[PDB]
């Protein structure tokens, strides 16, 4: 195999290129969410904004995990990419809600991947975990979940208002 | 007793003891009122903050206390800091409430301790009142007033909603 | 219970819970021996400066972790403060013990609450642990030893002599 | 009599003037203390310019009074200063505790003076002494009482050397 790798199990080269595809799927979901936040039939630009960075973000996870991959010795494998779950998104609150869902997942597969890296011994895989991916999921799914308080808030007393004014004074202005 | 102290009674000296524990049991309590508000299911940034600064702000009053102690040659004696009255804090109107009636109370402590100075004809003690804590106490009290004026207004109207604008256009843009 | 929670047990929320507490109480000893050194008739003041330091350093430390508490999911409940052991001091030698103690202790429930997220297969709490605590703690002993070392030497000599140079020298100028 | 002169009575008046009369008394023994410590065979720079320093401070506390004397309607009437008590001044301590005590006569003779103004019913008074006197009092007292102890401790250990140091590093660095 690889005259580089080291204590790098074929279980977790397997499960860094699955978590890959996630990450790349995670991406193509938030494509999805922003542009449809750009119709003019929802046009709330703050929101399609906070969807299209966390679609960057997504894809800059994978190509880290692809890095790292190839600095351990492993080999890449691509698989299709599924096409995201909806076509339409709904509201903003239903939108903040799948993609809370969508970050809890991601997030119980790093650390399934860190779970593995430990049962394998795997110190730099679980450093590399830590280091870049565990903290980051962690703020990002409090920041949702300070949105989705927020969103009930306003859309519980005047719907229509209540997003505008979310999208106004939360995402286009913090 | 100190080489230092001069006209410097033993029940001042005991007060500006008590009123060190009442400072630091109100910085206590603004902790944990910010941090409830930084709740994922509570989620009112500005509303942190304004409680994370008066904590800060209380803390210092307590260590100027103590450094005027030394300064009169008296001692310093800590107590056991009582947890804060309440686990959560309900809404914004309920904690700025809550706050409104706990700087009261200090302010009450201010006056009873400048009545004892002036009873005991401190004159650097009264001094001191009045250039750090008493004019504080006034304005910080009227900010408060303000505050409540302005959220049972909003909170009048439509409660979700009221809260938000608040902390939106209250605490976090002035 | 949070919307946001995941894989964060109920032992570690409460065991995050405790040590707040004690990082609180820290900070509140520390409080206290800086303030006895500010006294005329102990005069020190480089000794002084280095406990208020560590107050504001250990009144940091709670705060990270109740901001963490937060962005797990888990509920920050707080309890009443000890007061410090100890109203008066001793020597810089005594403090510097006492601190070197109360420092060993609060690193020995780092290191159980870092056992307990490990049984808990917390990755997170770990890596959190690691990045703020951990090494902070060590380098503090090793500093706090450092100054024991170099105080006994002092006082082995000449004992009030010996007190005024390590505040003069390694204190106040370094 | 002034056309100026409104709620200043004749007993504030006469007890300015006796204040007057101990500042610049003050001032005088400040600088007999500094110039005998600039002997050949005393030689301690740093002692020196500490007095030196107070002399000109205390000169500074008797034209203020001066100035407000005038702009109060009241006369200004001097005497004669007397002589300081001591030609030659001992050691480090023992001019440090004749500087102590020679402090405390001023503070008690500005709380005296308080005390009248306040039985005289005159507000103005009681707010020049309190913004411009007593706090400076309580402050300087605390330096020289820092300071005191400081050089018991160094010269219980050992005398010539403690005294040395002492200037060196607290009054030459500090």
């Amino acid at each position: 195999s690889s005259q580089i790798r080291q204590n790098y199990s074929t279980e977790v080269e397997a499960a860094v290129n699955r978590l890959v595809n996630l990450y790349l799927r995670a991406s193509y979901t938030y494509l999805s969410l922003g542009f449809y936040f750009d119709r003019d039939d929802v046009a709330l630009e703050g929101v399609c904004h906070f969807f299209r960075e966390l679609a960057e973000e997504k894809r800059e996870g994978a190509e880290r995990l692809l890095k790292m991959q190839n600095q351990r010795g492993g080999r890449a494998l691509f698989q299709d990419l599924q096409k995201p779950s909806q076509d339409e998104w709904g509201t903003t609150l239903d939108a903040m809600k799948a993609a809370i869902v969508l970050e809890k997942s991601l997030n119980q597969a790093l650390l399934d991947l860190h779970a593995l890296g430990s049962a394998q011994a795997d110190p730099h895989l679980c450093d590399f975990l830590e280091s870049h991916f565990l903290d980051e999921e962690v703020k990002l799914i409090k920041k949702m979940g300070d949105h989705l308080t927020n969103i009930q808030r306003l859309v519980g007393s005047q719907a229509g208002l209540g997003e505008y004014l979310f999208e106004r004074l939360t995402l286009k202005h913090d």
